């Protein structure tokens, strides 16, 4: 199980990630994002996180985009509570890394291409499908344009 850290709270992965329950409490995460709709909450019933499920699908019509904000709420309250978040999706990681790429360019002053590749650079086999792209392209410009 590989969890990339993008950042030091913020580990993106893939199905089989967030089952390795070991590796998660080593890595202090406290926070679990599931971008999925039918992956289960691994681990939910043993107290040990708290959970949030982004119901999507990794689909050329599914908006992500909704998500964007209130998922940045659940990653600032692990920042500001001190304690790791694990967001992931399934294998190809399009959608988790779709809205972790977002992040990046909400709170951190990058841009789309550049916090794209960032995030590409650490996990080399993120591939967000074009409509996510277009997703991303979209909140890059509304960003920009005071929204």
């Amino acid at each position: 199980a590989e969890l990339t850290p993008i950042l030091p709270f913020l580990f993106l992965g893939n199905e089989q990630d967030a089952q390795d329950l070991d590796t998660m409490q080593r890595l202090n995460i406290g926070y679990v994002i599931n971008v999925t709709t039918h992956l289960p909450l691994y681990h939910y019933e043993k107290g040990l996180f708290n959970y949030k499920r982004l119901p999507a699908t990794d689909s050329n019509k599914q908006n992500l985009r909704q998500y964007f904000e209130e998922a940045f709420e659940f990653i600032e309250e692990a920042h500001q509570c001190g304690k790791g978040l694990l967001i992931h999706c399934q294998a190809g990681v399009s959608r988790s890394a779709t809205i972790v790429i977002a992040y990046l360019m909400k709170h951190t002053r990058m841009t789309m291409t550049d916090a794209y590749k960032f995030v590409k650079g650490k996990r080399p086999i993120a591939s967000p499908n074009l409509n996510f792209m277009g997703q991303l392209l979209e909140f890059e410009e509304d960003l920009n344009n005071g929204v």
